[PDB]
């Protein structure tokens, strides 16, 4: 229902994928995924990629997904179009699902985001606006929030809070 008011899921939402094609969020009930807001031009943005890259290509066959947003709000490092963006993230060998461009913050912030910002473990270390470029959410096979990971936490750190099955 895309509802950020009133959803309890993350399947409960849709989102511009960065094809142009809307995908129903709900295809990922039953996979663990990794969230996240991404950025072609920051500092971070190396270690990040090949670091979700890697975490993928070892785990998509336990049912890890990403969803990689990119988003223009932190120091105007995503500048590029969606098919900028699209290609640069090929250069990384991506193969998780990259989506259009959103904002995060304020107003006009994608209702997934809105939601994921509200959700009791979806709090930041100082609140719950996102800080900068590649902030992570690790969301259960309900779509639920399982846990928040700030810009300066590398998506390695990510890995000892998945489910011991996939290790
Ligand atoms: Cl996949
Ligand atoms: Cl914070």
């Amino acid at each position: 229902r895309d509802d950020w008011r009133c959803a309890r899921s993350m399947h409960e939402f849709s989102a511009k994928d960065i094809d142009g094609h809307m995908v129903n969020l709900d295809k990922y009930r039953g996979f663990v995924c990794i969230v996240t807001n991404v950025a072609s031009q920051x500092g971070k943005t190396e270690v990040n990629y090949t670091q979700l890259v890697d975490l993928h290509a070892r785990y998509a066959e336990c049912g890890l997904r990403i969803l990689a947003f990119p988003c223009n709000q932190f120091g105007k490092q995503e500048p590029g179009s969606n098919e900028e963006i699209k290609e640069f993230a090929a250069g990384y060998n991506v193969k998780f699902d990259m989506f259009s461009k959103i904002c995060v913050n304020g107003d006009d912030a994608h209702p997934l985001w809105k939601w994921m910002k509200i959700q009791p473990k979806g709090k930041g270390i100082l609140g719950n606006a996102i800080k900068w470029n590649f902030t992570k959410f690790l969301i259960d096979k309900n779509g639920c929030v399982v846990k928040r990971y700030g810009p300066m936490e590398e998506p390695l750190v990510i890995e000892k809070d998945l489910p011991h099955y996939f290790h």
